[PDB]
RNA sequence: GGUAGUACACUACU
RNA sequence: AGUACACUACU
RNA sequence: AGUAGUGUA
C-alpha cells in the first residue's frame, strides 16, 4: 500500500530481465500482499501486530514462570496470538481465493499444538482468518474468536498487488520458461469423456472436401494433429511447437511483407468530405428513385401523428353528459355537402339522447353497478338496448348504427369507403424528399404546429408527477424543475396529453364493442373526442373528432380529413386510423417518452429553444410508423462517419441509406440529416481535449472540453460533444419494437437467406487464398496464429480441461444445466400432423419435413421418459448424440427489433443445442484467458476495460513523447530542431464485421478443434463430426411463410424462394457456410481474436522499421472490434500511417475469412466506441437515455406494486450509467405516474388512497399501499425500493432520539428507541409503524431475538388483483398430457406430493436425478401462474384487461387479515377502508418500534451501512465533475458463515448426513449446525408446524399442497439465508476511482445530489458494521479511525501552514482544547497512546514526549536509539516527518484537507492572523503555490484578528516558510493536442508565506484604488474620514457579511498603510444620532465600478439603507 | 341477400 | 418467439 | 428454482 514500497516494486519490475528473478519478484509480491493484509486486521482487531512469531517464545510469554526445555515447541510459526480469559488462539493470516491452504494449515497447527494444550493447561485454539483479494469476504472458522470480536471491519484494497502481478506478467508473457516456472501443478488431463471415436468421420464427403482442398502436408499436419494423444506423448505440446515450426516461415514472410507496405502506402486515405457526401446522396437519391414510387403530391402523405388537436373551450361544460349532447349537436348542425356528411350528421342523430339526460345517467349507472357486482364477467344475461329520444343505448357511450337513422347507401359509404370495414405488384409509395416543394411542406407544417402548439395552456400545470416530484426535481437542477414547469405550461403538453388519455378512453371502449355499435370517447378536453367504429391481432378503427371556433385553429400532422361548419363554430374530422393495441399502448405511454426526450435534449445547455425542442419531440414520441425507423438508426452511420477521420460514408450513403418517407415529418427529418452531415464534416476539427492531470498512480481530469461549438442537429443551437453523441445516438431509441409484420418480414428474411446461400452456391469455390479473396482464409497464417494463440493460453493455466468440466456441469447430470431445462421453444421433427391440424399444404407438396415447436423442458421430459436420455454424466451422451444425430434440422422467425429492417431468430432442435453447447463451453472456457476476448468479459465489465485502455494508451503516450523528445526539450531550453522532433500519434479504430455468421469459411474452425491440446483424438473425432454433419444442416421454411408464397396466385418474376425449394416441392433449403446467428459466438471471437493479433505483429514490426514506438490494444466481442493504436515516431508523417494501418487492419481481416464493413468502420483520434458503450478520451461515456426513455415500458402486470419495482429498475440502471440526479427523478416520478395510470390510482381518480390513509400527500403512504418512493437518489439505487422503509425509519431516529445520540452512529440511536414516547409520534408516523409491525413482520418476533428474517427474505406484495383467467391449450406438450394422465389416475397426486415431502430441496433446488426432475416438471403444472406463462400473452391486452378491471372486486382480503391476528373478494377502496378498520383496534408500543427497528436495519449490515451514510455525512467542497470513472459497487456483508454452495448445504440439511456427493465432510458440519441454529433461533420449523396443524384442523382433511407450500417458503428463507458471495456485476460511473467500501458511499452520496457539481463526503463515525446478514447487531465500533484521520490531518496541516518554531506550540495549544468530530482531540491523542498503531504516529509522539523506546523497536523490527534520535532532529522541525537514522525517515500518511472542517476550538490568535478559521477556510488551504497566491482578499479577509498589529510583515510570520508544490503544464505534441499538468517540488521563493504575502499585496491594492473616495489617496485624512463614518456606521447597524468583509478588507489595507492606531481609534464622527444625514451620506456615497467589488459596494449600500428605512 | 357469440374504463382546473 | 453476456423485479 | 422486464451482440 506504502507508495514508496511500490515504486521499489516497479523499479524491481522494470530493472529485471532473467525469468528465474520475475518468480522472486512474484514471491515477494504475494508476501508483501499477505503482511499488508496482516497489519490492516491487526489494526482493526487492535492487537499487536506480529509475524512468524515462534511457538516456545508465545509460550515463554503466555507463561513466564514456568521453566523453558519442558517440552519442544513445535517448528511451526503462528502469525499471531492472542491470550484473553485464558485462553491461547493460535492466528494465521491467509489471502487466498480458496480453503484448502486455509484447512491443511489448520490441522497441521491443531495436531502440533494438541500436546502443548494438553500439558500447561491451557486450550489452544486455531484460527484461520482468510480474506479473498478480488471480493473482499472475510472467512474465519473459529466462532469463539468471532464472539470476542463482533464487529470486524477490515477494508482494504488488493488493487495495487494485482496491478503489479499485470505489468510482470505482461513483461514476461512471451517468456514460456517464466509461465512455466510460475506454474501450478503440471499438465492434468482428466477421465476421456468417450472411449471411442468415430471411424466414419474420414469417409465423410465434408472433410474429403476439406482434406482435397488443403495441400498434401497440410492434410498430412491435419490428420497427425487430430490422431495426436497430449496424455501418451512426453509433451503436451509436441505437435504445436511442430506445426508452429513448420509455418514459421510463412507467417514471418507475411508479417514482412505486410510491413514493408508502410513505405508503398501514400498518405491519402478515405477522408469524408463535402464532395463525397453530395455524389453519395446523388447515388442514393437515384436508387431511391429506381426502388420506390415517388410522389409529389402533397394529397398521398401519410399521417405524420394519427391525432389531431385542438384548444379547450373554458365556457363549455365538462360534464360528460353536456359533452355527449355537445357532440351530437354539432355533428347533426353539419352545414354543405361533402362525400361523408349525410353519414355523419345520421351518427349524431343516432347518438342523440335528447333531454332525458337523467335517464340516460341512470340506465348507466344501472348497467355498471351491475357489471362491478361480481368479480366474473356477467354471462347468459343478454343486454338490451333501451331507446332515450333518438338513441338506441346499450351502454355507457355504446350505441346502435340504426338503420333508419340512415340511409343504407350512406352507411355502405361510410363504413368502406372511411373505415374500411367491409372493404374488398406496384411499388411502395413514398413522398419525393428531395423536391422543394415538398420540403417547403413539410416547413410549413412544422411551422403551424409550432405556432398552434407553442400558447399557454391556461390551465393549471398542476399534475401528478409535478406535485409529487417537484421538490426532488428543484432541488437536484432548479434549471430542470423551471424547464418541467414551461414545458407544462405549453400546449405541446396539453396535446400529448389529451392524445394519451384519449387512446386510453378508445382502448378502453373498443374492448367490448359489437359489430352494429359505436363508441364516444373522451377526454379532459371538451372539444376533442373520439367515435369508435366496429371493429373484430386485433386493430382499432377510430376518429378524432374536434370542435374549435375559429377555421384554421386546429393541429393537424397530417391527419384532417376535412373541415365542417356546424353551430358556434366549425368541426373537424379526422380520417379513419386502424391500429394495432401494442402502436396504441406506446401512444398511452407517449407523454413519459415526450418529457423524457424533451428535458434530456435541453438540459445544460441556455442555447437550445424549449420551443423547438418540444416540436420536434412531438413528432418523435409519438411515431409509430417504420418512416422514422428508416432514418433514426442510419443517422448514427451517417453523422459519425463524417465527423470521423476516415470513413467510407459516401459508400454507405450510396448502398445502404435507404430512406423512408411517407411523411412530412420524415422528409423534414430527412432533410435535417442531410444537413448534419455536411456540417458535421465541417465542424470535426472543433473537437478539444481536457487538460489531463497525472499523478503518476491514477489520471484525474481527463476526457473532452465543454464548450458549446458543434451545431445541434435536429434543432438551432449549440452544443457539446458530448450533447453531440447524444443526439446522433438516442434518436435510434425513439424506434419501437415490433413495428414488422410478420408475412413481408418472413418474406425478406428468407429471400436474404436465400441469396446468400445461392451466391456461396455459385461464386465461392475456393475455401485458401493468399491475396485476400473475399470469403477465404489464408491457410498457414491460420495454421500460425491459432498454434501460436492455443500455446500461450493453454500455457497460461494448466487445468483447463478440469476447469471446463467443473464450470460447465460436464460430469454432472443433464437435469442441473439451465440451458437444456429452459421454457424457451426448440425443435422437434417427426410426424406430427394430427397435433398441427396445413392439410392442403401436406398434400400439395410432396417432400414436406413435417416438424412441431415445443419447449426444451418438455422435450427434455420426452427424452428422458423414452429412454433417449439418461441420467449419466452429461458429456458423454452429448458426445453419443455427437455420434448419432446425423441430421440437423432449423427453423427460423423474425426477431420483431426496432431496426429499419428485421433480424432472422433460428431455432434448432435439442441434440443440436447439446452438441454445440459443448463445443461452445471448451471455446467459451479459453476465451477466458484471451485479455482481448470480450464475450468471457461479464456484462458492464467492458466499460471499465475501454476506460483501463484509455487510460494506459494516455500514460504510455506521454512516457513515450516525453522520453524520446527529452533531447529536443533540452535543446529549446531550435525550429528546425523541433520540426525534426517525435510526434505522437493517436489511432482508434471502432469496426463492425458484415455477415459475421453469414459468409464465414466454417472450415477454419475444423483447425481450432484439430490443433486442441486439452482434447483426447477420440473426442476431436466425435466433435469434427459434429461439425461435419452440421455443415448439412438443412433450413426448415416456416409453415406460414409457405402458406403465403402457396397463396399468391401469379408467379413472382425471380423466385428465388421457388428456385431454392424446387418450385416449392420441398420446405428444406440445405445451408452450408452459414453456421447460423448466434450459434458460434466464442469460437469465432477467438478467431477473431487470433486474426487481431497477426494484426498486432504486422504493425509493431512495420513500426520498428520506423525506429518508434507503437501500443495496440484490440477488444473483440464477436463481431465488433475496437482496436485503438497509439504510435510514437519521427520518420514520416501520421497520413502515411494512417493509410497503412487501415489497409493493413482491412486485410488482416480479410486473410482469417472476416470481413470489416468499411461503410460502418470509422477511425476517430479520441472516441472509442465497443458495444453501445464509448470511452471519450479515458472518461467513461454512455447513452443512459435509452434506460430513461424504458420508464414507460411493458410489465407484467401483475399489480400496482409489482408494476412500479419494474420500471424503478430502469431508473437505477440509467442512474448506473451517468445519469444526472434531476433526469432521474424525473424517470421515477415518469414509472410511478405510468403505473398510477395503468392501475386508476391518479389523483382526484376512483383507486387513489390519499382520502382512506391519514396521509396528506402520497409520499406519506406506503409503496405496497401505493404511496410514491421517497428516499434519497443513493439509497434508491443501493438498496433498492427497501430505501422507503429505511428511510422512513431514519427520519423517525433523526426527529425522536435524544439530543446527546443525535449524532451518534445508527445503533446507538436504535438502541436509544426504548426512551421513545409513542404518545409524541403523528398519525402518519403511527399508521406506517402499524403496518411495518403487522404487515410486513409477524405478531410472534420479539425484541430480544438475536437473529431474525432480513428484509429480502419477505415479500413486499399486499394488493394484489385476481383474474379469473383460462389456463389456455397445452395440447403440444408431452409433459403436460403425461400430468393430465397422472391427475386422471387414481390418486397420483397424492405420491408426487409425497415424494415432494421426502425430498423438499427439490422444490427450490435443480434435481441431480432423472427422476427428482420428472417430478419437479410434473408438480409445476399445478401452479396457475406457470401455465399462464406457458400460454402466449399479450402485454397490450393484459395492460387493458387492468384497466377495465380496476373496479371489479379483486383483491381477496381474507389473505391479508391473515397476516396480523386472525367472506369474499374486495375492491381497493373496500380494501383501504378494511385495512385502517382493522389497524386501527392494533396498538403500537415502544416494544413494537424497537422489534420494527431490529428487523428491519439491525438485520443486513448493509442496511445499517446505508442508515449510518444518510445520518453522519459530511458534504464538502462543491467541484465539476473534470475526469469520471468506472468503479464497481464493493460488497456490504463481507463476513461470510456457511463455505458450501447453498443448493449443497439445503441438500445437506434436508437429509442429515453432512458426507454429500460433492461435499467436504467436514466443512459442510459447520454449515450444517449454522443453518439449525438460524433455524432454531428464527422459530421457523415451530411456526411452519403450527400454521399446518392449524390449517388441518381447520379443514378437517390434510391439506398436503399447503404442507408443499409452507415447506417451499421455509425452504426459500433456508436458501437466501445461506446464500454465498453471489458477487453481481455492478458497474457506476462516479466522480473518482472508488477502491473501498467507503469511498464508494462517499462518492454515491457526493454524485447523486446537484446536477452541477458533485462534492467530497466523509463520515462524522466509522459507518461500516461487523455483523451477519441475519445476526442482531448491537454493538458499535471504535473510534481508532477518527483519532487516526485526526491526527494524521493535524501532522500535515501544521507542516505545510505553520511555521517551524510555532509548530510544536500549536500541536500542544490545538491538543489541549479542540475536538475533532465532536469528539476530544485530548480523548483521541489517549486512544492513539493506549493501543497497539503506534508505529503510525512515531514523529507525532516524538514531539510529545512518549516512544518509550518499545515503539522504535517495534518499528525497526517492522524495517534506533531514543538520545541518537533527539540529537538528529535538531535541524528537522517537522511533526509529520522525523529522522530515525541518518538516511531514514519515520513518518505520518497524509489526509486530504477537506475534512479540517471538523475541528472546533478556541482561537488561535497570533499576530493578526486566526489560525481556527485558517483551518476553516476553504480557499487558502489548497497545495498549490499559484491557487494560494491567486486566491482573493474576500477569502484572505476571513483570517484577520488583528487587535492593534502594525505591521502584516511581522503579522505573517507564523507562517510555513518551506517551499510549496506547484502544477507545472507542459504539452504533449500529438496528433490530438492536448497539456499535462503535474505537480512538482518548487524552489525557494514560492512558500506560504510569500504567497500570502503576494495576494495581500496585489488584492489591497486592487482594494484600495476601489475605495479611493477621494482623489488625493487612500492614506488622505478626508479618506481617511470617510472610513470612519463607514465603520461607525457599519457597527451600528446590524451585523451582515458584506459588512464584515468589508471592514476585515480596510482593516488590512489600513495595516498594510500602517494606520492601525486610528483605524483601532474610530468612532462616531463628531459632525455626525442623526439617522437622516446618514442615510443622506450613504446615498451620496461615490461608489466606485471596479469589478469584484462593484457588485458588493451597490448590495452594501443597499442592505445598508433598507436596514435604517426599516428601522423607522 | 343474409349472418356477425363478445357485462365496462375515463367521467377531469378544460 | 433462438443462442450467448448481464442487470432488476416479483413469487 | 420458476416467471417477467431491460440492455448488449
Ligand atoms: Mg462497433
Ligand atoms: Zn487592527
Amino acid at each position: 500500500m506504502d507508495y514508496q514500497e511500490y515504486q521499489q516494486f516497479l523499479a524491481r519490475i522494470n530493472t529485471a530481465r532473467d525469468a528465474c528473478v520475475a518468480k522472486d519478484i512474484d514471491v515477494d509480491l504475494l508476501m508483501a500482499r499477505k503482511d499488508y493484509f496482516g497489519r490492516e486486521l491487526c489494526k482493526s482487531l487492535n492487537i499487536e501486530y506480529r509475524n512468524d512469531v515462534p511457538f516456545i517464545d508465545i509460550i515463554l510469554d503466555i507463561r513466564p514462570e514456568v521453566d523453558p526445555l519442558t517440552i519442544d515447541a513445535p517448528h511451526i510459526t503462528p502469525d499471531n496470538y492472542l491470550y484473553i480469559n485464558n485462553v491461547l488462539y493460535i492466528i494465521d493470516y491467509k489471502v487466498s481465493v480458496s480453503n484448502e491452504s486455509s484447512v491443511i494449515t489448520y490441522d497441521k497447527y491443531y495436531e502440533l499444538t494438541r500436546d502443548i494444550s494438553d500439558r500447561l493447561s491451557i486450550p489452544i485454539e486455531i484460527v484461520i482468518i482468510r480474506i479473498d483479494p478480488v471480493s473482499r469476504d472475510l472467512h474465519i472458522n473459529s466462532d469463539r474468536f468471532k464472539e470476542l470480536y463482533p464487529t470486524i471491519v477490515v477494508d482494504i484494497n488488493f488493487n495495487q498487488f494485482f496491478d503489479l502481478k499485470q505489468l510482470l506478467y505482461e513483461k514476461f508473457g512471451d517468456d514460456e520458461e517464466f509461465l512455466l516456472k510460475v506454474a501450478h501443478g503440471d499438465f492434468t488431463l482428466t477421465a476421456p469423456w468417450c472411449k471411442t471415436g468415430c471411424p466414419e468421420f474420414w469417409k465423410h464427403p465434408i472433410y474429403k472436401e476439406f482434406k482435397m482442398s488443403m495441400p498434401v502436408p497440410e492434410r498430412r499436419l491435419f490428420e497427425e494433429s487430430v490422431k495426436f494423444n497430449a496424455y501418451e506423448s512426453e509433451r503436451w505440446n509436441t505437435n504445436l511447437v511442430k506445426i508452429r515450426e513448420y509455418t514459421k516461415k510463412d507467417y514471418s514472410e507475411h508479417i514482412s511483407k505486410s510491413a514493408k507496405n508502410i513505405f508503398l502506402a501514400s498518405g491519402f486515405y478515405k477522408q469524408p468530405n463535402k464532395n463525397e457526401i453530395s455524389e453519395g446522396w446523388t447515388l442514393m437519391v437515384e436508387r431511391v428513385q429506381d426502388q420506390r414510387e415517388i410522389s409529389k403530391s402533397l394529397h398521398d402523405q401519410k399521417p405524420s401523428i394519427h391525432f389531431i388537436w385542438g384548444a379547450h373551450n373554458p365556457g363549455n361544460s365538462n360534464n360528460a353528459t353536456f359533452k355527449l349532447i355537445l357532440l351530437s349537436k354539432s355533428l347533426q348542425s353539419i352545414k354543405g355537402i361533402s362525400t361523408y356528411t349525410e353519414a355523419f350528421k345520421s351518427l349524431g342523430k343516432m347518438m342523440d339522447i335528447g333531454d332525458k339526460a337523467i335517464e340516460y345517467e341512470e340506465f348507466c349507472m344501472s348497467l355498471k353497478s351491475k357489471a362491478r357486482s361480481s368479480w366474473k364477467q356477467i354471462m347468459n344475461k343478454k343486454l338490451e338496448p333501451k331507446q332515450i329520444n333518438n338513441a338506441l343505448v346499450l351502454w355507457e357511450q355504446q350505441f346502435m348504427i340504426n338503420n333508419d337513422l340512415i340511409d343504407k347507401s350512406e352507411k355502405l359509404k361510410l363504413f368502406k369507403n372511411f373505415c374500411g370495414i367491409g372493404k374488398h405488384v406496384s411499388k411502395p409509395k413514398i413522398l419525393d424528399f428531395d423536391d422543394a416543394n415538398m420540403y417547403l411542406a413539410s416547413l410549413t407544417m412544422m411551422e403551424q404546429s409550432k405556432k398552434i402548439l407553442s400558447k399557454s395552456n391556461g390551465l393549471k400545470p398542476d399534475n401528478f408527477i409535478l406535485n409529487e416530484f417537484g421538490s426532488r426535481i428543484k432541488d437536484a437542477n432548479k434549471e430542470t424543475y423551471d424547464n418541467m414547469h414551461k414545458i407544462f405550461e405549453t400546449g405541446y403538453w396539453q396535446c400529448i396529453s389529451d392524445f394519451s388519455t384519449l387512446m386510453k378512453n378508445i382502448l378502453s371502449v373498443s374492448q367490448y364493442n359489437r359489430h352494429n355499435t359505436f363508441r364516444i370517447a373522451m377526454c379532459a378536453n371538451n372539444n376533442v373526442f373520439a367515435i369508435v367504429f366496429p371493429s373484430a391481432k386485433a386493430t382499432v378503427v377510430y376518429s378524432i373528432i374536434v370542435l374549435h371556433k375559429e377555421e384554421e385553429n386546429i393541429f393537424n400532422p397530417g391527419c384532417l380529413h376535412g373541415t365542417f361548419k356546424c353551430m358556434n363554430g366549425y368541426i373537424s374530422i379526422s380520417r379513419a386510423i386502424r391500429l394495432d393495441k401494442e402502436r396504441c399502448q406506446r401512444i398511452v405511454s407517449s407523454p413519459g417518452l415526450f418529457l423524457t426526450t424533451c428535458l434530456l435534449f435541453k438540459h445544460d445547455n441556455p442555447t437550445l429553444v424549449m420551443s423547438d425542442i418540444m416540436n420536434f419531440s412531438i413528432y418523435t414520441s409519438l411515431s409509430i410508423t417504420k418512416s422514422v425507423l428508416s432514418l433514426t438508426e442510419p443517422a448514427r452511420y451517417m453523422i459519425m462517419n463524417s465527423l470521423a477521420i476516415s470513413s467510407n460514408v459516401k459508400d454507405y450513403i450510396a448502398e445502404k441509406f435507404s430512406p423512408y418517407t411517407k411523411t412530412l415529418f420524415s422528409v423534414y427529418m430527412t432533410r435535417l440529416i442531410k444537413n448534419a452531415c455536411f456540417d458535421a464534416y465541417d465542424q470535426r476539427q472543433r473537437v478539444q481535449l481536457r487538460d489531463i492531470y497525472l499523478s503518476d498512480y491514477d489520471i484525474t481530469q481527463k476526457g473532452i472540453k465543454d464548450n458549446r461549438e458543434l451545431t445541434s442537429i435536429w434543432f438551432p443551437g449549440s452544443v457539446t460533444l458530448k450533447e453531440y453523441l447524444t443526439q446522433i445516438y438516442l434518436p435510434f431509441y425513439f424506434n419501437a419494437k415490433g413495428l414488422h409484420e410478420k408475412h413481408h418480414v418472413m418474406v425478406d428474411l428468407a429471400k436474404t437467406i436465400l441469396e446468400i446461400e445461392c451466391e456461396q452456391r455459385e461464386n465461392i469455390k475456393e475455401i485458401w487464398s493468399t491475396n485476400c479473396t473475399k470469403q477465404t482464409v489464408n491457410l498457414k497464417i491460420l495454421i500460425h496464429s491459432l498454434c501460436k494463440n492455443l500455446l500461450a493460453d493453454t500455457s497460461r493455466h494448466n487445468h483447463l480441461r478440469n476447469r471446463i468440466e467443473n464450470r460447465n456441469n460436464f460430469r454432472r447430470s443433464i437435469t442441473t444445466i439451465s440451458t437444456f431445462t429452459s421454457s424457451k421453444s426448440c425443435l422437434k421433427i417427426g410426424d406430427f400432423r394430427k397435433e398441427k391440424e396445413y392439410e392442403m399444404l401436406r398434400n400439395a407438396m410432396p417432400n414436406y419435413t413435417d416438424y412441431i415447436s415445443t419447449k426444451v423442458f418438455d422435450r427434455l421430459y420426452e427424452l428422458l421418459d423414452k429412454k433417449v436420455l439418461t441420467d449419466k454424466p452429461v458429456i458423454e451422451q452429448i458426445m453419443d448424440m455427437m455420434i448419432d444425430h446425423k441430421k440437423f434440422y432449423f427453423t427460423f422467425f423474425n426477431k420483431g427489433q426496432k431496426t429499419s429492417k428485421d433480424r432472422e431468430i433460428f431455432v434448432g432442435e435439442y441434440e443440436a443445442k447439446m452438441c454445440m453447447y459443448a463445443v461452445e463451453r471448451i471455446a467459451k472456457e479459453r476465451c477466458k484467458l484471451n485479455p482481448d476476448e470480450m464475450i468471457s468479459e461479464p456484462g458492464d465489465g467492458k466499460l471499465k476495460v475501454l476506460e483501463q485502455k484509455s487510460e494506459q494508451e494516455i500514460r504510455f503516450l506521454v512516457e513515450t513523447t516525453r522520453q524520446k523528445n527529452r533531447e529536443i526539450d533540452e535543446a529549446i531550453e531550435i525550429e528546425k530542431l523541433s520540426l525534426g522532433k517525435a510526434k505522437g500519434l493517436k489511432m482508434e479504430i471502432n469496426a463492425d464485421m458484415s455477415k459475421w455468421s453469414a459468409q464465414d469459411v466454417f472450415y477454419k474452425y475444423f483447425w481450432l478443434i484439430a490443433l486442441d491440446p486439452i482434447l483426447y483424438p477420440q473426442e476431436k473425432e466425435r466433435i469434427l463430426y459434429f461439425m461435419c454433419n452440421y455443415m448439412d444442416k438443412e433450413l426448415i421454411l416456416p409453415d406460414e411463410l409457405l402458406f403465403n408464397l402457396l397463396d399468391q396466385k401469379v408467379a413472382y418474376q425471380n423466385d428465388i424462394i421457388a428456385t431454392m425449394t424446387n418450385q416449392l416441392n420441398s420446405n428444406t433449403v440445405l445451408i452450408k457456410r452459414n453456421w447460423l446467428q448466434g450459434n458460434f459466438n466464442y469460437t469465432s471471437s477467438y478467431v477473431h481474436s487470433c486474426a487481431m493479433s497477426v494484426y498486432k505483429e504486422i504493425l509493431k514490426e512495420a513500426i520498428t522499421l520506423l525506429d518508434g514506438s507503437i501500443l495496440v490494444n484490440s477488444l473483440v466481442h464477436s463481431d465488433d472490434n475496437q482496436t485503438s493504436i497509439t504510435i510514437v515516431q519521427d520518420k514520416m508523417e501520421n497520413d502515411k500511417i494512417i493509410d497503412f494501418a487501415m489497409k493493413e487492419f482491412e486485410r488482416a481481416c480479410l486473410t482469417f475469412g472476416c470481413q470489416a464493413n468499411m461503410k460502418k468502420t470509422y477511425v476517430t483520434n479520441c472516441i472509442k466506441e465497443f458495444v453501445s458503450l464509448f470511452n471519450l478520451y479515458g472518461e467513461p461515456f454512455s447513452i443512459y437515455g435509452r434506460f430513461l426513455l424504458t420508464s414507460v415500458g411493458d410489465c407484467a402486470y401483475i399489480g400496482p406494486y409489482e408494476d412500479l419495482a419494474s420500471r424503478i429498475s430502469s431508473a437505477q440502471t440509467a442512474i448506473k450509467h451517468g445519469c444526472p440526479p434531476s433526469l432521474a427523478w424525473v424517470s421515477i416520478a415518469i414509472s410511478h405516474w405510468m403505473t398510477s395510470l395503468t392501475y386508476n390510482m391518479l389523483p382526484g381518480q376512483s383507486n387513489d388512497p390519499i382520502d382512506y390513509f391519514p396521509a396528506e400527500n402520497r409520499k406519506d403512504i406506503p409503496i405496497e399501499l401505493n404511496g410514491v418512493l421517497d428516499a434519497p437518489l443513493s439509497m434508491i439505487s443501493t438498496v433498492g425500493l427497501e430505501s422507503g422503509n429505511l428511510y422512513f425509519l431514519i427520519k423517525l431516529l433523526s426527529k425522536y432520539t435524544p439530543v446527546m445520540q443525535k449524532r451518534e452512529s445508527v445503533v446507538n440511536q436504535i438502541a436509544e428507541v426504548k426512551n421513545w414516547k409513542v404518545e409524541d409520534l403523528t398519525d402518519n408516523e403511527i399508521f406506517r409503524l402499524k403496518i411495518l409491525r403487522y404487515l410486513v413482520l409477524d405478531a410472534e418476533m420479539d425484541p430480544s431475538d438475536i437473529m431474525g428474517e432480513t428484509s429480502d427474505m419477505r415479500g413486499r406484495s399486499i394488493l394484489t388483483p385476481r383474474k379469473f383467467t383460462t389456463a389456455g391449450s397445452l395440447r403440444k406438450l408431452y409433459s403436460f398430457s403425461k400430468y393430465q394422465d397422472r391427475l386422471s389416475s387414481p390418486g397420483g397426486m397424492v405420491e408426487l406430493f409425497t415424494y415432494l415431502l421426502e425430498k423438499p430441496e427439490l422444490l427450490v433446488t435443480k434435481g441431480e436425478d432423472m427422476k427428482d426432475y420428472m417430478e419437479s416438471v410434473i408438480f409445476r403444472y399445478n401452479s396457475k401462474r406457470f401455465k399462464e406463462s406457458l400460454s402466449i400473452q399479450n402485454p397490450a391486452q393484459l395492460f387493458i384487461e387492468q384497466i377495465l378491471f380496476s373496479h371489479k372486486p379483486v383483491i381477496d382480503f381474507s389473505g391479508i387479515r391473515d397476516k396480523y391476528i386472525n367472506l369474499g373478494k374486495v375492491t381497493f377502496t373496500e380494501a383501504y377502508r378494511l385495512l385502517m378498520r382493522d389497524l386501527s383496534s392494533l396498538e403500537l408500543t415502544n416494544d413494537d418500534i424497537q422489534v420494527i427497528y431490529s428487523y428491519i436495519i439491525l438485520n443486513d449490515p448493509m442496511m445499517i451501512t446505508i442508515a449510518n451514510t444518510h445520518i453522519l455525512s459530511i458534504y464538502g467542497s462543491p467541484q465539476r465533475r473534470m475526469g469520471m470513472s468506472c468503479s464497481t459497487m464493493p460488497e456490504f456483508r463481507n463476513l461470510k458463515l456457511i463455505h458450501h454452495s447453498p443448493a449443497l448445504v439445503l441438500r445437506a440439511y434436508s437429509k442429515n448426513n453432512p458426507d454429500i456427493q460433492g461435499a467436504d465432510p467436514t466443512e459442510m458440519a459447520r454449515d450444517l449446525v449454522h443453518l439449525k441454529e438460524f433455524v432454531e433461533n428464527t422459530n421457523l420449523e415451530e411456526k411452519m408446524k403450527v400454521r399446518i396443524a392449524m390449517n388441518e384442523a381447520e379443514k378437517g382433511q390434510r391439506d398436503i399442497v399447503f404442507e408443499l407450500k409452507e415447506m417451499t417458503r421455509f425452504y426459500q428463507v433456508c436458501y437466501e439465508y445461506v446464500k454465498s458471495t453471489e458477487h453481481k456485476i455492478k458497474v457506476f460511473i462516479l466522480p473518482a476511482k472508488s477502491y473501498t467500501t467507503t469511498d464508494f458511499c462517499s462518492l454515491m452520496q457526493g454524485n447523486l445530489i446537484k446536477d452541477k457539481e458533485w462534492y467530497t463526503v466523509h463520515y462524522l463515525k466509522q459507518i461500516l458494521s461487523g455483523g451477519h446478514k441475519a445476526i442482531m447487531q448491537h454493538n458499535a465500533t471504535s473510534e481508532q479511525n477518527i483519532a487516526f484521520e485526526c491526527f494524521k490531518l493535524i501532522t500535515h496541516f501544521a507542516d505545510s501552514f505553520i511555521d517551524s518554531l510555532s509548530r510544536s506550540a500549536f500541536l500542544q495549544l490545538i491538543i489541549d482544547e479542540f475536538s475533532y468530530k465532536d469528539v476530544k482531540v485530548s480523548k483521541l491523542y489517549d486512544i492513539i497512546k493506549n493501543g497497539y498503531n503506534r508505529t503510525d504516529f512515531i514523529p507525532l509522539l516524538f514531539r510529545t514526549g512518549d516512544l518509550r523506546q518499545a515503539d522504535l523497536d517495534k518499528y525497526d523490527a517492522m524495517k534506533i536509539l531514543i538520545r541518537s534520535l533527539d540529537y538528529l532532529n535538531n535541524d528537522i522541525f517537522s511533526l509529520s516527518r522525523i529522522k530515525v537514522g541518518l538516511d531514514e525517515f519515520a513518518t505520518i500518511k497524509k489526509a486530504h484537507f477537506s475534512k479540517m472542517v471538523s475541528f472546533e476550538g478556541p482561537p488561535i490568535k497570533t499576530g493578526l492572523l486566526d489560525l481556527t478559521e485558517l483551518m476553516k477556510s476553504q480557499d487558502l488551504l489548497n497545495l498549490n503555490y499559484d491557487n494560494i497566491r491567486n486566491s482573493n482578499l474576500i477569502s484572505f479577509s476571513k483570517l484577520i484578528c488583528c487587535e492593534g498589529s502594525d505591521n502584516i510583515n511581522d503579522g505573517l510570520e507564523f507562517l510555513s516558510d518551506d517551499p510549496m508544490n506547484f502544477t507545472e503544464g507542459e504539452a504533449i505534441h500529438s496528433t490530438p493536442i492536448f497539456n499535462i499538468y503535474y505537480s512538482k517540488r518548487g524552489e525557494r521563493h514560492m512558500t506560504y508565506r510569500n504567497a500570502i504575502k503576494l495576494l495581500i499585496e496585489r488584492e489591497t491594492k486592487i482594494f484600495e484604488e476601489a475605495f479611493t473616495f477621494s482623489e488625493n489617496g487612500f492614506i488622505s485624512p478626508e479618506n481617511l474620514g470617510c472610513l470612519e463614518a463607514v465603520v461607525s456606521l457599519i457597527k451600528l447597524l446590524k451585523t451582515n457579511e458584506w459588512s464584515t468583509v468589508i471592514d476585515k478588507c480596510i482593516h488590512i489595507c489600513l495595516i498594510k498603510n500602517g494606520m492601525d492606531h486610528m483605524y483601532h481609534s474610530f468612532d462616531v464622527p463628531k459632525c455626525f444620532i442623526n439617522w437622516v444625514m446618514f442615510r443622506e451620506f450613504i446615498n451620496s456615497l461615490p461608489g466606485t465600478d471596479i469589478p469584484p467589488w462593484n457588485v458588493m459596494t451597490e448590495n452594501f449600500k443597499k442592505k445598508c439603507i433598507a436596514l435604517i428605512n426599516s428601522k423607522f
